[PDB]
């Protein structure tokens, strides 16, 4: 039913990674609705359910296989399938919950964590912040190694925790962010692993601050400036959607666009 977006790190390449993140857009948004050349994802309200998530196959070189759920409202992993368990973080509301039932339907054992999936809770379960985990096509083929083996028990919760958080920001901030995406695809061109950078942290916890400055602007122009930080942690300071139009890649809904306007 829902639509399936397969990646491999196995021989991964700044080209198959770039696919596979125009194809998870591609899939998140329908075209619909699109502010100052900055893509929406769906509204929430009204939403089917048969339209509500898309699947992303992850292989590896280890010829292993998971399937990351991704919620179509706001990018987030909402859960995961390996072999005969599904597994799914604590859902924020009923919705959502009910939503949830409709993954992985055929699945063995399903399984719900009493944790929720926001950085926060995977960090203080990691024992490791986002700034001190690496992130690479290595850290990403281990990840997918340690979702798979997590059933029969050979991860350990920290490490499950931390792969977690390599696949939600290469996977979910990458189709965010055409920047994260830029940083990923760097990482991949010279197979070399590294923590992101206070630029990428900051873009990662403002992304729905910038989402709605976005949408409640007055004609791009933000009403309240928002602070974000440059590679050595300096201050940039964001007054407009100019200058994120390189930057973001696809916002959460956060209201109703204002009638067109024009003069």
């Amino acid at each position: 039913q829902y639509p399936i977006i397969n990646f491999t790190t196995a021989g991964a390449t700044v080209q198959s990674y770039t696919n596979f993140i125009r194809a998870v857009r591609g899939r998140l948004t329908t075209g619909a609705d699109v502010r100052h050349e900055i893509p929406v994802l769906p509204n929430r309200v009204g939403l089917p359910i048969n339209q509500r998530f898309i699947l992303v196959e992850l292989s590896n070189h280890a010829e292993l296989s998971v399937t990351l759920a991704l919620d179509v409202t706001n990018a987030y992993v909402v859960g995961y399938r390996a072999g005969n368990s599904a597994y799914f973080f604590h859902p924020d509301n009923q919705e959502d919950a009910e939503a949830i039932t409709h993954l992985f339907t055929d699945v063995q054992n399903r399984y719900t964590f009493a944790f929720g999936g926001n950085y926060d809770r995977l960090e203080q379960l990691a024992g490791n912040l986002r700034e001190n985990i690496e992130l690479g096509n290595g850290p990403l083929e281990e990840a997918i190694s340690a979702l798979y083996y997590y059933s029969t028990g050979g991860t350990q919760l920290p490490t499950l925790a931390r792969s977690f958080i390599i696949c939600i920001q290469m996977i979910s901030e990458a189709a965010r962010f055409q920047y994260i995406e830029g940083e990923m695809r760097t990482r991949i061109r010279y197979n070399r692993r590294s923590a992101p950078d206070p630029s990428v942290i900051t873009l990662e916890n403002s992304w729905g601050r910038l989402s709605t400055a976005i949408q409640e602007s007055n004609q791009g122009a933000f009403a309240s400036p928002i602070q974000l930080q440059r590679r050595n942690g300096s201050k940039f300071s964001v007054y407009d959607v100019s200058i994120l139009i390189p930057i973001i890649a696809l916002m959460v809904y956060r209201c109703a666009p204002p009638p067109s306007s024009q003069f």
